[PDB]
């Protein structure tokens, strides 16, 4: 019913980190009937790419199974899915600059469902250490927790 896009860069680190955690939190509310969620990248270079080795790692260790397949964001995703989530500023931007003016409400900042963590993004951990990976594990524990939440309550 209710269809939730989670979209970075790369849709090989972050976003489908943000997938499993969504729907892990999902899952513990009991609302697994009512919500879908995906990912996808604003870029194509990645496109048919599993999820980072790291990733994988880190989201086993913490509890989550990440599997993901990298997909580009595609124009119908606009129309599609009901609310799409940035894990950056930069693919926030991308995202509007691609929307139509009439599905532009659906596009939220990950971060703006932060209630403890405070950062302005979800920092890319393509190019750091296991440490960065656990982070944004953090980042979605906390944002999708309170996501589930406000779309719980009609909030959006
Ligand atoms: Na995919």
């Amino acid at each position: 019913s209710m269809k939730l896009l989670f979209v970075c860069l790369g849709n090989i680190c972050r976003s489908p980190a943000a997938e499993a955690v969504m729907k892990k939190v999902i899952q513990n509310h009991h609302l697994t009937e009512k919500y879908i969620c995906d990912s996808a990248g604003t870029c194509s270079y990645h496109e048919g790419q599993q999820a980072d080795s790291r990733m994988r790692k880190v989201g086993k260790s913490r509890g989550y199974q990440v599997d993901s397949i990298s997909r580009p964001v595609v124009s119908s995703d606009f129309k599609n899915f009901d609310y799409i989530f940035a894990m950056d500023n930069d693919n926030y931007y991308e995202l509007l600059d691609r929307c139509p003016e009439q599905y532009k409400q659906k596009i939220f900042k990950m971060v703006d469902f932060c209630t403890t963590i405070k950062t302005t993004e979800v920092p890319d951990p393509y190019y750091g250490g296991e440490k960065g990976f656990h982070r944004v594990i953090d980042i979605l524990e906390d944002a999708c927790e309170n996501l589930i939440i406000k779309l719980e309550e009609g909030k959006l």
